[PDB]
């Protein structure tokens, strides 16, 4: 969960969907995330990091898949900040 808060802050909100597209989650589910709760953008972005752990069958390394997305988006600096959150 703490890593999810880091990804929500380190990753930009406006381009979050693009970051989500790099995540590989169903594109249509991404649009539905706003319906789940758009009153709180952090809750929406958190929905991706939270719903992903639930909907995706990833037993562990949830940030790992996200980290690879960061590297593709040149967000390695952000992962280091997110990594600091875990530490």
């Amino acid at each position: 969960p703490a890593t999810l808060y880091a990804v929500v802050e380190n990753v930009p909100p406006l381009r979050w969907k693009e970051f989500v597209k790099r995540l590989g989650l169903s594109d249509h589910e991404i649009d539905r995330l706003e319906l789940q709760n758009g009153r709180c953008l952090r809750e929406a972005q958190y929905s991706m990091l939270a719903t992903w752990r639930r909907r995706t069958p990833r037993r562990e390394a949830t940030l790992e898949l996200l980290g690879r997305v960061l590297r593709d988006m040149d967000l390695l600096g952000c992962l280091e900040d997110i990594e600091e959150a875990l530490c």
